[PDB]
């Protein structure tokens, strides 16, 4: 069978996380050390698209929601006290009106960003904790809806593409300048 969603959640936040950490020069394997096997050219399949889509869509949300991304971190001061409680309270903001592709893409970058900051200063120990909170929320606290709507292939096919993907950014000028009455 295909048995999708078998383990593309725990390493889903770490995959996008490293993509944002490598941009700063923090990496991830050095976060909690952990035994480093190797992984030279295991191939595997690398046919995932949610990662690529989450990349472009990542900066996408960072442009229209400028006011919505102002009271999301201010109420998440990293400190030796709260962690999943306040975190789930903030992520719930996007997962409240109703699980949606956008609410699922933004919450993604919201977590990967919370770690990029904690690691930017000097806290590379709470990265697995935050990445784990989002890993569970997607393990069984959202997957059931990701399929009810259609599947990652939907949000990844609607935008995840090389560049064309039949864009529609106000593309209402052609129409032969005289073919729509
Ligand atoms: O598609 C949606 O419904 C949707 C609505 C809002 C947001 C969003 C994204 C980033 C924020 F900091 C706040 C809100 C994402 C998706
Ligand atoms: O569906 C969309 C259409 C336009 C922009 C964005 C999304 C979804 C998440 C990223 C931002």
């Amino acid at each position: 069978m295909s048995m999708a969603m078998s383990q593309s959640n725990r390493e889903l936040v770490v995959d996008f996380l490293s993509y944002k950490l490598s941009q700063k020069g923090y990496s991830w394997s050095q976060f909690s050390d952990v035994e480093e096997n190797r992984t030279e050219a295991p191939e595997g399949t690398e046919s995932e698209a949610v990662k690529q889509a989450l990349r472009e869509a990542g900066d996408e949300f960072e442009l229209r929601y400028r006011r919505a991304f102002s009271d999301l971190t201010s109420q998440l001061h990293i400190t030796p006290g709260t962690a999943y409680q306040s975190f789930e309270q903030v992520v719930n903001e996007l997962f409240r009106d109703g699980v949606n592709w956008g609410r699922i893409v933004a919450f993604f970058s919201f977590g990967g960003a919370l770690c990029v900051e904690s690691v930017d200063k000097e806290m590379q120990v709470l990265v697995s904790r935050i990445a784990a909170w989002m890993a569970t929320y997607l393990n069984d606290h959202l997957e059931p809806w990701i399929q009810e709507n259609g599947g990652w292939d939907t949000f990844v096919e609607l935008y995840g593409n090389n560049a064309a993907a039949e864009s529609r950014k106000g593309q209402e000028r052609l129409e032969h300048h005289h073919h729509h009455h």
